[PDB]
């Protein structure tokens, strides 16, 4: 375990263009606070319509034939991507504690599993860089015809809160391994860590231009970046209606490609013949990672008539067992939520689970009246027709509902407009599989939860959003289709 | 080389529902009238909100776990495909008559162009039905992962006057072939191909509501397709203006993916070592095909100073000795344009292009006062700023601008917001590919045009359109991935 | 069912060469016998060198540049291979006659297994033909690379006498879809349907010289074969170690190419947690389908302690009940065994496995002293060093073995020097993934046998075999990968 | 450029078996001999059947089941092989040096050239690890149907003199990137750089028995790798002949998989409109480079008669001022040739030549009796029956022959039973095109020469060689296909 850098000393606030540091033009800034120690860590330069009109002109610039970054070969590029993994690694303490000091989320979560997020999706895509082939394809005696997979062209990233550097980098490893140039807006809430990387990305050797960094507001920065005639793509992660925004602002303007990652109504499913103490585990840490912030977190626990009780007992003691306090202190597994808004919208979720009828296992309420940490809540008695069981609580409360048949619980389980995640608890064959094909999701876990790699795809069906980030399906968003047809005489 | 059937009768025009036809539940019909004998063919019924309603419901109960479409095995959807190939081929001159009878383009041309792709579309993705597979991918010694690609379910398809069958085909080949459930809505001017190929639909064997068809208007069917909550995908081909209108009506209800093909300014490059016969005679079925009515038109031929004069002169006798008149007649080559409306813009640019300096070579004017026809026009002396050089004509107008570099050239073509098409014509081996990859078009034709094939996509870059149709490309906008991580104890 | 053709005259038994029946240059020919009647059905030619010489020379100037096949577009040689499987199953009953007359096997067999899965093959390999694809490879930005997927040329198929028509379609299907041409040698023991296709192959369409058919022997026609100067690939079905001869002879001659698909000491492995009546009727047909002569055929039935003496029980009641008889009768599961040759010798092991030590629990004998009819034989108490479950007996006997633990089964499995096919019946999911990860076998069941489709790859590890027959797997066996790559001044 | 070492001392001459050193079971060993100071550099153990068989001992143990090899998830085997890239390129310098010591080529070919191929091979292959994909195959709606791209074993590989570290490179990459184990044999020749690489192996990480190096002589070392019963691939380079003894060993013993990389007849095509200075020097260095010591050597230099004169006279002129002598002195283009036979053979070519028409142009002799070097050699009026034109040259001698037609040149440049590589040089996009598709080789390059790429693939057609190296097709020589079905219940 690395040592926990209790007072660090921010150095990146500034928007990063053509990689130099710039102020606003307007001169304003805005605030970034610590949601544990609920004070102003410092002020970011605040972004608007010219600053991402700059930033755009120097990843057109960046971008243009015969520029450094086109004439590059792939393999150099590749190259670049490692390079600043190295880098990501050497300074991931002090990237770890910055995302700590802007979330919230424990020093040794963000150390463990965010940077190694990071640094294994740059390692995974700078090896795709020489690899993105097209195809040769078989017409007549005297045609030839192929395909070529070419850069779309300069990529927006519109990053979320929850998990800002992951996302942004997700984002960015497949665009910059396909060639592309890139405008980043990390989250009003979180910008400290997309700075940081901008140095990084400046110290590893790209060219100026390839990356650009605009912090600042959705209505600003984020709608300049959704509507600019510039840009030619963009990806989101975020709320549904938000995505909903981006992707009519999208079309409106200049008809762009947009990736979506959207929320979910996630599904947990216990079988009677599960290994009970995995799945209690499982189910557990699915939802209480990150203080219940998390895409991924399940919102309906279904478990066979069989089992319920005994899960539902399992459940209340990991639930009360679970260490809340500061998120620098190595026994932390749960930080405060990120701000008053969440936290006052998690604490009316639960109040309207009581007057509902379900039945308060354990927690309920705010940890002190002090800070914005909330106490473990699990509900039983859950039905589908409830408020805790019908939205996205995005805190810490496990909702824990009861089905009896396999078929019943499909049908209860695809109701929903969303389709990000499912998981499946069971030790039959048969069950699981039937499972694994009839769950409308993206991503079905099968005796795990947030079991995520560089190489597997992730994404929503439904509402949940459209595209796919990681793997190699993550490439197919970040290029254009060419067929060249040549006919000879 | 066939007869053209004399007094065909039109037997289908009902809305297609569950392999049965039904009137609309207004009672409302609508005329589909004959653009060259100027008289009514018949009356078609005229859906609404709920034919669409009824058609969605259709589509879903074909759709659900269990249907005969859905258990169907993967070869079975190839074998109907098959089928369905076999019965177009079968009434191949019915089907050309009646798109005869809808658009006015002469009869050999829809029997051996329009036909002729539909079958080859309809037999080439006939073959992928049982041969799109998913990924086993490596991750860690304990955990099974990989991807399925599934339907996505009910998609709607929206087609376009120009090619009403073949637009058709395009969605339905690889939707069915994915094992998708469809809704069509054909255009309002020309649905009597769409209304017989349900017939050949429920002939062939395809179970109720695996294809809906229902006829109607834009602002009332495809608005209630682009809209429906229930519809996971829809299609579209069309201009540039109304395809922002239903990819923004799709964001804003459920996100349901979008494929679009849409317009162009599709720019032909003739190098001084081409074959300048070759050349000639491609710009000039590039231009004036289908009466200039076609997505992939040349709007913009550029050649190099040195071949300027010469291929001007001989593309000025081409353009006199075509034969333009009666569909049904063997000898014709272009029959009427489709509407007022565009006839009337389209003499508005050719007065423009004399009044900005253009030198008009031929042409310039209406026919014969007895039918919408423009006699073939040439341009030349056509510079960038011009508007016979900057909008889409969609009629028979040849722009012919000069260029002395192709450094130069690259730069102008590129210089739109557009990007479906571009021609290149040299007979040198590294000027062909610098041209073909720093052209910025879904395809690059090298010493040919139109030249088309079911297993290479089309499509277009910027504002041309988003996704692809034909080739393997095409399956992809019609699947949805999913993930299964299962991990061993 | 069919109606069985009890008396069918035979038609084609000459040499097939540009599309001509022609007479053996030697004069010589040889008897076919039925071994259910011990009769001789007719005398086919006999070929030799001299024969091969000239089918070889026909299909090398079918393959050269110019040629009608070499110049026919993707989609017309899959529409020829539709064609053909059209034809195939017009004729499906009179195929399906001369298969049972030859080798024995049921008629109802032929015609619902054998002649399906050919015309199945037939059709799954004609999608193919236009959509081999090649790659285009990202390099450096002044160079253009690609390869291409071309046709390897003269093919070589060397079938054996269990299925005789299937093993040869699993070869022709994907040559003629990958543009080749062929010299087949069907075995001495049943050339009926080959000579049958033959005509059929004529009648499709195909260009005289791009299929060639000499029937003949082993050490004639197979060894001239094998060796040829201008034969570039040979694919072989067969045993191991004429496997052995056709590969050294293949490396000594001109390094042709050499797919093999050889035999098997395939395990049946039946857990604990097993579905026991599924297990026991999969077991059954895996050991006895076609009359135990096939290399699928379960050679070690190893069964969990806790199962093991019901197991014996259900399965001796399976094998008391198994109709033999003749072949042409609608209730008969069991023909008579191919030969006199493999007759004694299956009886030879059957009396060895009795002096050995295990428990003859029912069988064991001829069923008349007239007829090649062995009765269903199972044998308890064997172990792995007895000769009934060392060696390929390829007859009608079960011997069941018992285990253990799953780490003990997992090494007695892959114990042998082949590793063809394995299958696992078991309801617990991390048991079946286990097993299907350390088997080391082509193929592994799960819960099912014999479960082959078109498009799912099939061949051995080990000294089971070289390459793979069927799915997309099988084109690569057909095609030679050539690198274009092109530098820009 | 860097300088060169002036008293290098080896350090590592004994046996590699789990990453330990040993001496030869027999304690023999053998003479390494710099080809240049003609003195021993030093005893290098020589290993035999005993020590093989210690080797395969290891690698079969480190391949086992739950291994620390085999268990390594996908991305750790990618970043052994990157740790290996990273010693390669900081000890680059004493690799060389190694090099030049033993085949005498000048020590700036080995840094910039197989050096530079040797880190590339390591970096491509190392982002493969995690990308080595099988397929999910669509059956039936209760199947689940899919392959895994398992690792094949035990690899063996045999490599030779004339570019020892780079072959050695080329097999490793892909094996180790596929989780295979390895037995290595250098060429009796050249073993310093295999040695060398194997304590850089031991240093990276690798875990013990991944990688064992044996040197040794054909006879002995080769042949009991051939004909090892538990190797399962072997990857050879070399001569036609040699290959052909391998392949044969290995169907005789186990059936292991044979990736052969043999010699070819190559030839150059000239066309009239080629850039004659381009296609004078890339002849030019496809003839002499390395000695003409090399696979893909130019032996046929075609040109057309239009600039047949000129091509000779240039060739000539640019062959005289080729500077030859010391391989560590920094202007030298061509050290020595490698031994006394084939230095006997290529001046008997030579009087071939004169004795039998063609036109000595220049050189035709020995150097300076103090060392074996020819004199750049260049024949004109050179015809195909003739000797300098049907033999393998393997040195510097130059044969120019006349072409007229395309269709003629095609015809002459096949007529062998090679075909590793060719080049075309015209400015023609048809030209180029038609003979790309035209010659049935492995490589065709146009208006370039050697221009490898560790992502493009590499092998040869007819008695070239079997299997491909380099790009995504090497992985298909290092993995077996194994298909699971399941049968759902």
């Amino acid at each position: 375990l690395p040592r926990p850098i209790r007072n660090l000393e921010v150095k990146f606030t500034k928007i990063f263009i053509n990689n130099e540091w710039h102020e606003s033009k307007s001169g304003k800034k805005f605030a970034t606070c610590n949601p544990s120690t609920r004070e102003q860590i410092c002020e970011v330069e605040e972004g608007d319509k010219p600053d991402v009109d700059k930033a755009v002109e120097a990843a057109q610039v960046a971008f243009q034939r015969g520029s450094p970054w086109r004439r590059l070969d792939a393999l150099s590029r590749g190259r670049l991507l490692h390079q600043l993994a190295d880098l990501v690694e050497r300074d991931r303490a002090t990237l770890a504690a910055l995302e700590t000091m802007d979330t919230g989320k424990p020093f040794l979560h963000a150390f463990f599993i965010d940077l190694e997020g990071c640094i294994r999706t740059l390692r995974y895509f700078a090896g795709w860089a020489d690899k993105i082939q097209g195809k040769t394809i078989p017409t007549d005696d005297n045609v030839v015809c192929f395909t070529r997979h070419e850069p779309i062209g300069v990529c927006g990233a519109i990053t979320p809160w929850n998990f800002p550097l992951l996302m942004l980098v997700w984002k960015l490893a497949p665009a910059l391994c396909c060639g592309n140039t890139m405008v980043l807006k990390p989250a009003e809430q979180t910008p400290l860590t997309a700075l940081y990387l901008g140095s990084l990305i400046k110290e590893a050797g790209f060219p100026p231009g390839v990356v650009n960094i605009v912090p600042g507001f959705g209505p600003t920065v984020g709608a300049a970046i959704s509507s600019h005639p510039q840009i030619n793509k963009i990806a989101f992660t975020g709320s549904t209606e938000v995505g909903k925004l981006v992707k009519e602002a999208a079309s409106r303007s200049n008809l762009k490609r947009v990736t979506l990652e959207l929320g979910g109504k996630n599904p947990c499913i216990v079988c009677a013949d599960a290994d009970l103490d995995l799945a209690v585990e499982c189910a557990h840490q699915g939802v209480f990672f990150n203080q219940g912030q998390c895409c991924t977190a399940a919102s309906r626990v279904f478990v066979e008539e069989q089992v319920y009780s005994e899960f539902v007992r399992r459940s209340v003691e990991y639930a009360k067992k679970r260490p809340v306090g500061d998120p620098f202190d190595v026994k932390t597994e749960q930080g405060p939520q990120i701000d008053q808004k969440q936290f006052d919208k998690i604490l009316e979720l639960i109040e309207s689970g009581k007057k509902e009828g379900a039945k308060l296992e354990c927690g309920g309420s705010a940890m002190e009246d002090k800070g914005l940490f909330i106490k473990p809540t699990v509900f039983s008695e859950v039905t589908d027709n409830m408020r805790i069981a019908k939205e996205e609580i995005f805190g810490p409360v496990q909702p824990i509902l009861k089905f009896k048949s396999i078929e019943e619980v499909i049908k209860r389980a695809n109701s929903t407009d969303y389709g990000l995640t499912a998981a499946v608890f069971t030790k039959n064959l048969d069950k699981a599989l039937k499972l694994a094909s009839a769950l409308e999701s993206g991503t079905v876990w099968i005796n795990c939860y947030n079991a995520l790699y560089a190489q597997a795809p992730f994404g929503g069906f439904k509402m949940s959003g459209n595209g796919r980030e990681l793997g190699e399906y993550a490439l197919a968003e970040y290029t254009e289709v060419k067929t060249v047809t040549i006919k000879l005489g």
